[PDB]
């Protein structure tokens, strides 16, 4: 646990900020979150990496399940990507000029809430998660962390610990400063 930048106490469960690749499962996490699109298609970034390490059966399962509305999540087996299961969660694209922005912050928080509720219902206690929306969808690492740390205040039926993974140390330490700074 030397990769942990910070650990936050939240109603859902501890949120750990971890310097590691999403494809390098944290100890105890058998379940990973895909930063997915509404069509559940392979993309770049995290979604690319998960699909890169899986069988075609994953695309087949997504064909059966698509679309996943923005703000929602849906599960599939992991099909050899290194995790037993994948939680495909769809973050909104960041609105370019409000008032869609406040609407989009709520939808980003909702995506995280959807992950937690889904994991709780499957009794998955630990989930490895990227910073939803912090790639091509345009959100910053701090916006995505703030959203996760807001979403996890909603108490779930069963505790779920989010291990948030990003391979770049500076991105995470920077984010860990901006979150409290907003409130300062």
């Amino acid at each position: 646990d030397s990769d942990i930048v910070e650990s936050y106490a939240r109603a859902a469960g501890p949120v750990h900020l971890r310097v590691r690749d999403i494809m390098d499962p944290p100890p105890g996490c058998k379940v990973v979150v895909n930063a997915a699109n509404e069509g559940l298609l392979a993309g770049s970034g995290v979604c690319g990496a998960i699909f890169a390490n899986a069988t075609p059966a994953l695309a087949a399962d997504c064909r059966r399940l698509a679309p996943c509305p923005t703000g929602e999540a849906v599960a599939t087996p992991g099909h050899g990507c290194g995790y037993t299961h994948i939680i495909h969660a769809v973050a909104p694209r960041r609105p370019r000029d409000p008032a869609a922005l406040e609407e989009g912050e709520a939808l980003l928080e909702r995506a995280y809430r959807s992950i937690v509720a889904l994991a709780a219902a499957r009794r998955w206690a630990c989930v490895a998660c990227p910073l939803l929306g912090a790639g091509v969808y345009g959100w910053s690492a701090a916006e995505s962390l703030r959203a996760a740390l807001a979403a996890t205040r909603t108490e779930p039926a069963e505790r779920v610990s989010l291990h948030i993974c990003h391979p770049d140390r500076a991105t995470l330490t920077h984010a860990s400063v901006l979150v409290p700074l907003e409130h300062h």
